[PDB]
């Protein structure tokens, strides 16, 4: 039978931070063909590096690699390739660790990715209606990477992103503009005023900010030179703090000291809501990721308590797309969104899964890349996929972020008047 998969073949390659990752390339009998590449950034499953630190600094992945071809491959090969859950049990058994340490969720997604995109070849359909079934339409609002502060800036600012939302934009290609026109007009803003318009990570700038009023307060000057409002009907703000960064885990406070220098403000469970409560007052933000810390679950529950009805609040790696913590979440009113990692997780269908489950409880599932990305697209797809709504690929530069932009402007044509984009709309949480 022609469905069937025959070969199932990984090989070692860089990720855009110039660290190794892998790709699988999966062919079907028929001469059906995928390729699943793997991106990388504590209760997140495992990714294998080799430790060998004289081999690009023991981040080789050749462990991953040889448990794909050794292990996985026989395993896999010969199931049909269209079995995408019967396949993703058969690896998750196989490995028969709960965060898949044995095997690795880099061996596993790359698998997994790479039947489904084979079979989507197969099938010689997008990859997103495979995914996704025939009722695919929505465009992700997308959240695009800004400013950057925390470990990436040297600035004084904590929060780790800064980002941007088209929301007042009619279909995604004008909120990609939008979005693109924006950065250069903040590039511009940057070279005027004499701060570095280098990149980091994901396609952003980093620079030497006052702090993070200046921070906000300039990405809303270049809005405005773009010529776009600051709201509902224009472009929005969101953060992710990355708070887990920033806390003491022993004073069990959010100290701001380590990213923004002594004689800065050291905050408590409480203290840490109202700071967020004043900025998404004082601006227009619509979104705030990992608000607060992945273990405080009594600061989570406040937080939401609050701003759980004017904006939207991700946990990223309060959940690391995982049912188990999610569901929790749900329970506890924990947050409104989730940030939807496929390799955090290790699986597409464990992803659909916890996108699924989120839905179900009027959490928006934010599909979102990460730090180390691929020219692999398949995230794109994912939020087209399940009509998401949204999407977290990064900033405006950097193919690794672009790929995501084009790979959503190619669905978005692909599509024609099928094609919707919600943006405020997107937010069924609000």
């Amino acid at each position: 039978h022609m469905s069937i998969i025959t070969d199932v073949y990984a090989r070692e390659v860089l990720d855009s931070r110039g660290n190794p990752t892998l790709e699988v390339e999966v062919y079907t009998e028929s001469g059906a063909f995928g390729r699943g590449m793997v991106p990388s950034g504590e209760h997140e499953a495992v990714e294998l590096r080799d430790g060998d630190k004289s081999r690009y600094l023991g981040l080789g992945t050749q462990k991953a690699v040889d448990n794909v071809n050794n292990i996985i491959a026989k395993a896999i090969i010969g199931y049909d390739v269209r079995d995408q859950q019967a396949i993703d049990r058969a690896m998750i058994a196989l490995d028969g660790t709960p965060n898949k340490g044995k095997l690795g969720a880099n061996a596993i997604l790359g698998v997994s990715i790479a039947v489904a995109r084979a079979a989507a070849d197969y099938l010689e359909v997008p990859l997103y209606t495979y995914l996704g079934g025939f009722n695919t339409k929505v465009l992700p609002t997308p959240m695009m990477n800004i400013i950057n502060g925390g470990s990436h800036s040297d600035a004084p600012i904590a929060f780790q992103e800064f980002m941007i939302m088209p929301v007042g934009a009619p279909t995604f290609k004008e909120g990609l503009r939008w979005g693109a026109e924006v950065f250069h007009a903040l590039k511009k803003i940057l070279k005027e005023r004499g701060l570095v318009t280098a990149v980091g990570d994901e396609g952003g700038f980093a620079p030497k900010f006052e702090g993070t009023e200046d921070g906000v307060e300039t990405i809303l000057k270049a809005i405005e030179a773009a010529g776009y409002e600051a709201g509902e009907n224009g472009i929005m703000i969101g953060f992710d703090c990355a708070s887990s960064e920033f806390y003491d885990k022993e004073r069990k406070v959010y100290d701001y000291t380590k990213f923004e220098g002594e004689g800065a403000a050291v905050r408590t469970s409480a203290e840490q809501v109202d700071y967020l409560e004043e900025l998404v007052n004082k601006y227009p933000i619509i979104t705030i990721e990992d608000g607060m810390d992945e273990n405080d679950w009594d600061g989570w529950k406040v937080l939401t308590e609050r701003l759980g009805k004017r904006v939207q609040l991700v946990g990223d790696d309060f959940f690391v797309t995982n049912t188990e913590y999610l569901a929790r979440g749900i329970k506890e009113n924990a947050a409104n969104s989730i940030l939807i990692k496929v390799n955090q997780i290790g699986t597409l269908t464990e992803t659909f899964e916890a996108i699924e489950m989120a839905k179900e409880a009027g959490y928006t599932a934010v599909v979102s890349h990460r730090s180390g990305e691929t020219e692999d697209s398949t995230i794109a797809d994912i939020a087209v996929a399940t009509n998401a709504g949204q999407i977290k690929t990064g900033s405006l530069s950097r193919t690794d972020r672009i790929a995501k932009y084009n790979q959503l402007l190619r669905i978005e044509d692909q599509l024609g008047e099928v094609a919707q984009y919600k943006g405020i709309k997107s937010f069924y949480n609000l």
